[PDB]
């Protein structure tokens, strides 16, 4: 089999019927709205065994933990449960491994209880109004126990270095959200920070003119944050969120990033004052504020938002509009698998009302929805390429910046997807007719290119060149491998400790308050934080460049000869080749950086 | 008994723990919009039988 556009396919009327029979399968619904959505998981969108079983295993450890931390309190009933628990691991190993039941219900629903934030939440098929006091809930004793509710699954090593600076700083360049700064030249007026507060960072040797001139100053701004949220609060407590303004610079002739002032508020008062490096306490918290604004920012800007529901048009318009023998349908839709079914999860559950995100996280569940909405509606899909934004922020000068390996480690990816991109669109368009003739691209591109507010992707279109082809493409199979893998896995290794990064400040401001005990969520959500982040964060399924199918043959997915034995190995030698670059740049780093080597990065979204 | 403020209790942390357990029973609710009311009737606020007793004897005079 050879895919091939419609106005060349032999037998068009046998074509056009399988999209018409496509088009019920793939209808529309209302699970978010102005965002285009799917009604329900398709039958064959199902989430595969092999997704399951991977996934079951995680949601099984962070049961258990759960469960170690309910023997803790109360230092028989939380004992059969343990060991309910171990016999779906003995299932998880042997009963769908046969493959030639158990994953039904029971991998599903765990999930769902735990992106749902459910509580009783130990074992499942056991069926046999505050927080349950039986495991940790309420306020803190010390520091400790936060540490602590990591049990059976393992602290990450931020919990013992988020308070350098060093770190506060590798958040920028190498976290969750890291693509958010920009290089300035001039402040802004609304955040004058002072030579003091510079050389208090930079030494006194240099100057705060001498690095705007030598375009050493980069900047982050929440600004979105404060525009959207409203701060909502939980069983009487108030949680917050600032939309602070926050300044960073490197050494002179090049080097790392390193933080030189933080103003928690967008306007100054006598309220809102710049923090400086030097103001001790003050200075903790300055920075425990601006990682509270990025916690929102990252899981509904970054994460949700631009990967999540940015790509849901996108798959929802290609099942409707390209036929199975379209050959972008080809090369796209093995960058969709579990994404249908990954969305349904998080619309339903994780961001629906009483969800882990509207009791961990600051804002109301329906200011963080308008926080996300807010973002995708100001994208420019077209001008949105990974190097395309990096010469919009200033982040290009690599002597200058130097370490920032989400841009040079994303970039390596970047090229090696766009010339495997080039490589597929130039085979099978060969005319720039071909394009512009191609109904089924350009009946896609019409429902793509609708206003957002008619489900549509905001920037994107015309598609009317072979170039605009290669590029919506490249971003698509960018954003659904190597960006979002970006954003989602950081959540289990940079995330999962509270204090590290959560949602919500729960004191006031970064204005010391007293004991830093207090500026922390409670137990049960402290718990619930570590527990559905380290969910999705740590499941790797699918990998880049090998293109299987969800079925449990997992075998070969094209089938043109062209692209299985010369086309697609070039990829995948492209991709083993910026491996080994990646691998040799990262072990001279002290803060790796992990989320764009290739024998990790998977094919879709699917957690 | 003799009341004091938080400040100069010497016995503040089990004062704590009694905000923390009334907390619990005074919950709070949206039986009305941009208003804040208690998840139903509180046990400890429940009427008292002489405010029972007192209202029932014009509860008949109505019926």
């Amino acid at each position: 089999n050879i895919p091939t556009l419609p106005q060349n396919d032999p037998r068009p009327e046998q074509r056009a019927q399988q999209l018409d029979k496509a088009r019920e399968t793939y209808k529309y619904a209302d699970l978010l709205p102005p965002l285009a959505f799917c009604e329900g998981v398709p039958k064959p969108d199902t989430p595969s065994a092999a997704w399951l079983v991977t996934v079951g295993k995680v949601a099984a450890a962070v049961a258990l933990n759960a469960v170690a931390n309910r023997r803790a309190w109360k230092r028989f009933d939380v004992g059969g449960t343990s060991e309910e628990d171990q016999n779906e691991a003995g299932h998880n190993s042997f009963l769908a491994r046969l493959e030639n039941p158990s994953v039904l219900d029971e991998v599903n629903e765990r999930v769902a209880a735990i992106l749902g934030a459910k509580p009783n939440r130990h074992v499942p098929p056991a069926q046999a109004g505050n927080v349950s006091k039986d495991g940790p809930n309420g306020r803190p004793q010390s520091m400790d126990d936060y540490a602590n509710l990591f049990r059976r699954i393992t602290l990450p090593p931020i919990a013992s270095t988020w308070k350098n600076d060093s770190a506060f700083a590798a958040y920028r360049v190498a976290g969750p959200n890291a693509s958010m700064i920009q290089r300035i030249t001039e402040l802004p007026d609304n955040f004058a920070v002072t030579d003091a507060h510079y050389k208090q960072a930079m030494g006194e040797g240099d100057s705060l003119d001498a690095a705007k001139a030598e375009g050493r100053l980069f900047l982050a701004d929440w600004k979105l944050i404060g525009e959207t949220l409203v701060n909502n609060t939980y069983k009487g407590a108030q949680k917050t969120v600032y939309a602070p303004l926050a300044l960073f610079a490197v050494p002179p002739g090049g080097g790392s990033l390193a933080p030189v002032a933080i103003q928690p508020g967008q306007t100054p008062s006598p309220t809102n004052k710049i923090y400086a490096t030097q103001d001790g306490n003050d200075w903790l918290a300055a920075k425990s504020a601006v990682q509270v604004a990025e916690g929102n920012y990252h899981e509904l800007v970054s994460h949700l938002g631009l990967t999540h529901l940015l790509l849901e048009p996108i798959v929802m318009a290609t099942y409707r509009q390209l036929a199975q023998h379209h050959p972008i349908y080809m090369l796209l839709i093995p960058h969709f698998e579990g994404t249908l079914s990954i969305n349904n999860s998080a619309a339903t559950n994780l961001i629906a009302p009483g969800g882990a995100v509207d009791l961990i996280f600051a804002g109301t569940i329906e200011s963080e929805h308008q926080l996300a909405l807010a973002a995708l509606k100001r994208h420019d899909f077209m001008r949105s390429g990974l190097p395309d934004t990096i010469e919009q922020r200033g982040v290009g000068d690599t002597s200058v910046l130097t370490d920032y390996p989400y841009r040079d480690d994303g970039l390596k990816i970047w090229a090696n997807i766009e010339r495997w991109v080039t490589a597929y669109v130039n085979n099978y368009y060969i005319s720039e007719a071909n394009v512009t003739q191609d109904t089924e691209l350009q009946a896609w591109a019409a429902v793509l290119s609708k206003p957002f507010a008619e489900g549509g992707v905001s920037g994107f279109g015309p598609i009317d060149t072979r170039a605009a082809l290669i590029f919506a493409c490249t971003k698509v199979i960018f954003t659904a491998s190597a960006e979002h893998s970006a954003v989602n896995f950081p959540q289990k290794d940079l995330m999962s400790y509270a204090p590290a990064i959560t949602g919500a400040g729960w004191t006031a401001a970064p204005p010391s308050q007293g004991p830093l005990k207090d500026f922390q969520p409670p137990l049960e959500l402290a718990e619930l934080q570590a527990e559905f982040l380290y969910l999705l964060g740590g499941v790797h399924h699918t990998k880049l460049g090998f293109y299987n199918s969800n079925s449990f043959p997992y075998r070969a997915w094209f089938k043109d000869p062209k692209i299985t034995a010369e086309l697609l190995p070039a990829f995948q030698r492209d991709l083993a080749a910026s491996e080994e670059l990646i691998v040799a740049a990262n072990a001279t780093r002290t803060f790796k950086y992990t989320y764009m080597i290739p024998s990790t990065i998977p094919m879709s979204i699917n957690i």
